[PDB]
């Protein structure tokens, strides 16, 4: 019964920890945080407020051509190219990626299935050379998440959305790990080719692990007393710092491929 | 049945009667359209496809500001004034404005109800200088759309949310149209303040009509033979030349308002 304003929202912001010049990772299931005056560009707004200028708020955009699609041969030369400025998110991620992307001055990375909108200070630089094959590594807004030292904000999102832990995914030297090998279609210099992908596995975990462990290693991090919760509006949120909650998924996954 | 492409419905508003150099309204209802390859993108891009670059296609955005919280002075300084760059349309109207407004390079007027957005050559003009009241009379994109000749498309959209006939309300002569009168606050030059408006009542019919009566104007409009009917991919989809259908509304109502 309680409705949210953008000047209510940079109090429950501060509060869970975000702070000014914080780059800030946000995964959302908006209708979590309740009636909202503004609606959900109140959030984004407020953020703003928070983090001033020079902060940079990102979101996980992706893009909606689905596999089956992609695979029929027979729709080839109808399926249009991925174009940073002109593809939306892919809807499953919720419409907070789209919310951002469409926000005059953002900006959207380039390697489709990975790429993610940004809008702030270094909008330019975190959505810059994201590289086309395993674009959840170091060459990604994700390593470039770990190291201006940002945060990942579960904004209500259940905690097995946090693609940051694909990057951990990423690093971490274990066993077996399936590596994905597909064709896509793409702009280069304004002009539609189709180009041969490959990168880990993010659709399905390693073998041996159930299909959300990312949550179970998120709550073993906050059990350490790092992280914060809180309320954002009324949805129950997480905000960790990327450089801990990847080095800790490192050896959580680098220490249980050895058990094997 | 069937899957329908960017060219697929290419061919479809060119039996309709898209032709080069259109300048088109389009009211949609996406769903019913089918499944599309490409996304209902593949409708805009269509479109400017068959018009080509001189072309403009246009959709009613309004936007979200809702009567109950503008009325309630706890809420007055925590309204987001409206801004024809960033407040998003209004949801009743369906994707397809938003569509319009988030594609790169598309305008939006001023006027916030009446707001429209449009993507293409006349795009410009099309949304220049809309008047803050009487939003639907002559300095108006509906006004212009009669001027340039236009058309209007109700992509398996019902009739009666045809929103260039509220243009022939504001001209038609017939006694006791209803004023409305509030304020609502519009960003100027970036600084939000709250104006006055007034304008034709477009929220409900003129004292002694049916809700839906703009619909039985239409297809009357249609029994003069004048009007086109056809299915794009999968919708019912009719189209209408604007001049035409305004002067055959305008003659509707200001006959219909001496019978009472
Ligand atoms: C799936 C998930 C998004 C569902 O969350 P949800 O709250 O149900 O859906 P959304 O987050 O899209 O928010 C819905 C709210 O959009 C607002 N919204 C959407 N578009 C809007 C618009 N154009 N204008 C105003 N409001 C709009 C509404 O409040 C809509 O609610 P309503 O339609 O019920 O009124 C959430 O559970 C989740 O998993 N989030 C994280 C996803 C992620 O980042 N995944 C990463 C890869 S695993
Ligand atoms: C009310 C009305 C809009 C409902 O139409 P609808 O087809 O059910 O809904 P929309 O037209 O918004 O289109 C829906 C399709 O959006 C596609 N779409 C919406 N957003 C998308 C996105 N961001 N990315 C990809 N696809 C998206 C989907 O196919 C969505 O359908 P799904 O959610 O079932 O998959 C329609 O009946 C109507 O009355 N239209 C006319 C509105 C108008 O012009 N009014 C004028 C003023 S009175
Ligand atoms: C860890 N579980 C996740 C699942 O959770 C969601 O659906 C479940 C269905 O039972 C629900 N129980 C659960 O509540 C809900 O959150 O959603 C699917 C969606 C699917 N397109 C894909 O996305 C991945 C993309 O394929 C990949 O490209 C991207 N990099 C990462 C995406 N997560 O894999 C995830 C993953 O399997
Ligand atoms: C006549 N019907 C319309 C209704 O759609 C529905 O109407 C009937 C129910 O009422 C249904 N039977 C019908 O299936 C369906 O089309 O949508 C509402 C949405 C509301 N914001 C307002 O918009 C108006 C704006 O408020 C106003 O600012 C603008 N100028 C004109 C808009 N129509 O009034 C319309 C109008 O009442
Ligand atoms: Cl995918």
């Amino acid at each position: 019964s309680r409705v949210s304003t953008r000047s209510s929202l940079a109090e429950d912001l501060r509060a869970i920890g975000l702070a000014d010049g914080d780059a800030v990772l946000v995964h959302a299931a908006l209708r979590k945080v309740g009636k909202i005056v503004g609606g959900p560009d109140d959030i984004l707004d407020a953020m703003r407020d928070v983090i001033g200028p020079a902060g940079t708020v990102l979101g996980y955009a992706d893009w909606q051509l689905e596999d089956e699609i992609r695979d029929d041969p027979a729709m080839r030369e109808h399926i249009p190219a991925f174009d940073p400025l002109r593809s939306r998110s892919i809807r499953d991620n919720g419409f907070w990626p789209e919310l951002i992307r469409t926000t005059p001055g953002a900006l959207r990375s380039a390697s489709p299935g990975a790429s993610m909108a940004a809008i702030g200070g270094e909008a330019e630089w975190f959505t810059a050379d994201h590289a086309l094959d395993y674009g959840y590594g170091p060459r990604s807004p994700l390593g470039k998440l770990v190291e201006a030292k940002g945060k990942v904000l579960m904004l209500g999102a259940p905690l097995d959305t946090m693609t940051l832990l694909a990057h951990a995914e990423h690093l971490a030297d274990f066993p077996n790990k399936r590596i994905l090998r597909y064709e896509a279609p793409i702009l280069v210099d304004g002009e539609k080719v189709w180009r041969w992908f490959e990168e880990f596995d993010t659709s399905d975990p390693p073998d041996g692990l159930a299909d959300d462990y990312f949550a179970g290693i998120v709550e073993e991090f906050l059990a350490t007393g790092r992280g914060k919760r809180g309320k954002i509006g009324e949805a129950s949120s997480v905000l960790v710092p990327a450089d801990e909650i990847v080095a800790f998924a490192v050896d959580w996954l680098e220490r249980w491929g050895r058990t094997a």
